[PDB]
C-alpha cells in the first residue's frame, strides 16, 4: 500500500501529499510503524540513566552500539547510540545523541572501537539560548577523554558548516587514528531549512570525504533522532536514486524506526526529506 516512487513521478506524489494542508502527508507520516517489539533494558539501568541526554530518548537493545566492557565497571559497555542501515548497506551509520560531559570519554572510545572515520554533527552547540550539545572536542591542541587523547589538527570554517580534523591515540596502543567532524551550522533555530540547497551541498562534501573502507559514519544532533534521521534518510535515498531511479522514503523510515526510537521526529522533518530529494532530482 506504499510502493516505491519513480523519480519522474516524485513531484506529483509530493503535490498529492501536500494537498489540503498536508492532509495525505500527515496521514502517511503517522501510519509509520516497524511492527516489532523492542527492549531497552540497558538504557534504563541505574548506572546508565545519567548517560542519556533525554531520558525519553533511549537505545533499543538489539541495535545498540556496544563499547567493550571495562573490568570492574558495571555499565561500561553502554552508549546511547544505535546502528542504522543505509541503502543496501548494513549498519552504515551510528545515530547517537550529542554527548554529555559525563560521556565525552565513551563517545571517543566508541569512535575508536568502531573504527569510524567521519562524525556528522547536525547542530550548533547552542541555539536560541539552549544547549543542544556539549563541546566534546578541543578548541585547540590536545585533550584527554577517558582513555583517548584527541588532538585538533585543522579547522576549515565556511558559511554553512565547519570541518575539523582530529588525531586520536589510545592508552596502551601505538596506533594513530584520523577523524573528521563535519558540523552543519545552518539548520534554523525553529523548524526545518527554508531551502534544501545548503544541506544538500553539505552532504556532498561529507560523502566525498568518507573513505570507502572505514567503520560506520557517526551522525549526531541533540537526541540523535530528528536532524540525524533527516541526514541519514536523505543520504540513503540519494544512493537509491543513483542505483534504481526510485525513492521509498516511507519504507526506509519504517526500517530506521526498527533500529532507533523516533527516527525522523517531526512531520516537518518528513516533509523536508521529500523537498530535499525533489530538489536533488530536479538537478
Amino acid at each position: 500500500s506504499h510502493p516505491p516512487i519513480p523519480i519522474l513521478e516524485l513531484a506529483d506524489h509530493i503535490e498529492r501529499l501536500k494537498a489540503n494542508d498536508n492532509l495525505k502527508f500527515s496521514q502517511e507520516y503517522e501510519s509509520i510503524d516497524p511492527g516489532q517489539q523492542f527492549t531497552w533494558e540497558h538504557s534504563n539501568l541505574e548506572v546508565n540513566k545519567p548517560k542519556n541526554r533525554y531520558a525519553n530518548v533511549i537505545a533499543y537493545d538489539h541495535s545498540r552500539v556496544l563499547l567493550s566492557a571495562i573490568e570492574g565497571i558495571p555499565g561500561s559497555d553502554y552508549v546511547n547510540a544505535n546502528y542504522i542501515d543505509g541503502y543496501r548497506k548494513q549498519n552504515a551509520y551510528i545515530a547517537t545523541q550529542g554527548s554529555l560531559p559525563e560521556t565525552f570519554g565513551d563517545f571517543w572510545r566508541m569512535i575508536w572501537e568502531q573504527r569510524s572515520a567521519t562524525v556528522v554533527m547536525m547542530t550548533k552547540l547552542e541555539e536560541r539560548s539552549r544547549v543542544k550539545c556539549d563541546q566534546y572536542w578541543p578548541s585547540r591542541g590536545t585533550e584527554t577523554h577517558g582513555l583517548v587523547q584527541v588532538t585538533l589538527l585543522d579547522t576549515v570554517e565556511l558559511a554553512t558548516y565547519c570541518v575539523r580534523t582530529f588525531a586520536l591515540y589510545k592508552n596502551g596502543s601505538s596506533e594513530k587514528r584520523e577523524v573528521r567532524q563535519f558540523q552543519f551550522t545552518a539548520w534554523p533555530d525553529h523548524g526545518v531549512p527554508e531551502h534544501p540547497t545548503p544541506f544538500l551541498a553539505f552532504l556532498r562534501r561529507v560523502k566525498t570525504c568518507n573513505p570507502p573502507d572505514a567503520g560506520p559514519m557517526v551522525v549526531h544532533c541533540s537526541a540523535g533522532v530528528g536532524r540525524t534521521g533527516c541526514f541519514i534518510v536523505i543520504d540513503a535515498m540519494l544512493e537509491r536514486i543513483k542505483h534504481e531511479k526510485t525513492v521509498d522514503i516511507y519504507g526506509h523510515v519504517t526500517l530506521m524506526r526498527a533500529q532507533r526510537n523516533y527516527m525522523v521526529q517531526t512531520e516537518d522533518q518528513y516533509i523536508f526529506i521529500h523537498d530535499a530529494l525533489l530538489e536533488a532530482v530536479t538537478c
